[PDB]
């Protein structure tokens, strides 16, 4: 379980099948067929360690899009922008929408 | 120097304002010797409470953009599109929205 | 000296000195414990203090009703504005959007 | 309950919780506490009133669109999306959309 | 001769003078008691103006229909206004987009 | 000469001209005398007028059919507007948007 | 009579006139002001059907359009990008969940 | 050579050449007639000129993947170009959109 | 070799947009390559569109660095980093916020 989230780190920082695969510590020989099933058997810790690795680097935006908020320098639209989703994950959303129906 | 809540919290606060993964561990109190391993589980078991954390901070820094927001939409000097977007903000803020939309279904 | 009144002083520095240690310190409490205390009154209280800046925001807002308006009736900036301006005026008085057909399937 | 609508359109043209509330006939010293209770007691008829004040200018807002509409000097775009808003609110809408589930 | 041809009138007025004292001073009465019961005429017939707003831009709807018409088949505006134009004629002729599909959950 | 096409002549005047007075002098009644029964009669004949009014706007499709496909066919138009173009006519060819899935929770 | 309807929705679509379409239906050229509107009227249906098959007929032009405008390296990057995302949002990949939370 | 590969060629040629009378020449038949049998021919079968086209379509669907890779991966290209690729890219590839809380009144 | 030789053939249409090279460079029947290719694409459609969604997203990694490098980069444009950002929280898991619904039967 050690040597399949290693080579989904690896592949995730790497982009690279081949020489992630072979950087796991296998067999150079054959990096072309083992691979595939290798991959086909953990799809989905693949894709449970891509969304934790993506969703783990959202406090450097937070605070980039909170000094872009706060920095003068920069276009006043940015600035408002960038206020407006901060506020909005404040959670304050729209409002009533009607509707009619009854055939 | 221990209760590793008091730790973590630290832990969280270093990675909202570092951009390092390696300096936040560093810093949480723990071995620097070999950043290769030993870091992602740490990372992986408080995950659900590291969001939580970004969330309440998030939220708590939230006045000080409603505050900028406001007081744009309160500078003459600025172009009108930006007084506009903003007006339209704060207005969907206080709770006044659009209207309905019709909807026919058929068999 | 009433409560719910400090909390709402509270409520307003938090929200003008972004940061939370400077507004309980000048609230009403001591330095030597800034770092907890202020969490169990941030925590327990998050309702009221969103409620505080919805209200305030709220009580602000009919100044943007009269930005919007006056920069809708303002002919010296761009027609887009001024178009964009009459439609959410028009929009907050009561005319919304038009119909729309939906058939479905198996 | 006239005068809580005169405190209304008198805060909407001032902009200040202590000029409005000495414009109402009241105490200058109390500005925090006793003016907050009142308007979180009818907030809701409150903001119904600001509502129709803004409203009260719709008339405005057809006249605005109707004289932007018909300017031959004025750029196509606005032209154009002036035409599409008041073909919207004329009693024109979109067309059919389907819907299909696949579980 | 009635005072629904003054209604119409103050809401005419309203509508091409925007001012709410100078349209109840040319409903008839006195100008200077304008600010007590003219809040609460207006009240009083706010879905009759809704209505009338509403009657009047349908009505010069047409004039819109003509000029949309003229720019989609205009050569001197840009080829995205004329794109545009057309586009929204052709939605009003009733030729529309197609499926989009639903996957629900349990 | 009956009302179901003189009501055809007056919807198509009032299509052309964009003037109430102007419609309803060329349909045949006296002038003066304008301001009161229009009102019961536009409540009266509203529905065939708007129908009328919506087929006429309706029946121009070809032209923007025409537009649509010859703005599509110029290379000297913007890429992006040769690109909406042939999207909105095989939109309306019939291939439409795709999935969408829902999480429930109780 | 289904040609003569074909051939009057055709010089309709292309000549862009009402009485030049009406004598194209093969009648008199004199009375062309009275029997047109009911003819018009009567078979709106089938004209808007026989219309959008004429728009849906030139679809694979636009198919080619729309390649041949993503295969020009000399156009700017975005306009390829997005021939690039209509092209496959017809190949079969799509958008994904959105999901509905309900307070009550 | 058989009648289905006839019209599977006929709907090739008007995908590519966009002239029907060439196109009705070019399936195999007389050229005397190209203005009859032609709208019978395309509307007895529509629904394979539609598979047809879905086919042709589907088929040039790697080179807008290539395409979509490469702009997320060229580095001369204006931010916005990159960040619209590897937005859309990361849509195929299945991280999914945001939450949304309903309210609903009686 | 009856199914390694068809993934590589599902690979080779997803990378050079040609049918005839890389039918006879996988292995098969040569002179009915018009039909046989037809049937193949009719008995396993399903297939090929999961091949080539695995092509599409086996790259997801590299975009997603893309937009984090652009979010961490100052001499970009603000509305680029700006929806960087955006982006990013919503991978997160922070979107846009409620919609209340009156229904009249």
């Amino acid at each position: 379980k050690e040597k399949l989230d290693l080579y989904c780190e690896a592949l995730c920082d790497g982009f690279n099948k081949t020489q992630a695969y072979i950087k796991a510590g296998f067999s150079a020989p054959h990096a072309q067929r083992n691979v595939a099933p290798y991959h086909r058997k953990n799809a989905e810790y693949i894709q449970a360690y891509i969304s934790e690795r993506i969703g783990s680097d959202a406090p450097a935006a937070r605070k980039v899009v909170l000094e872009i908020m706060n920095d003068p320098n920069e276009k006043g639209g940015i600035r408002l922008k960038a206020a407006q989703d901060i506020l909005d994950r404040a959670g304050f959303g729209a409002k009533q929408k009607i509707e009619l129906t009854t055939k």
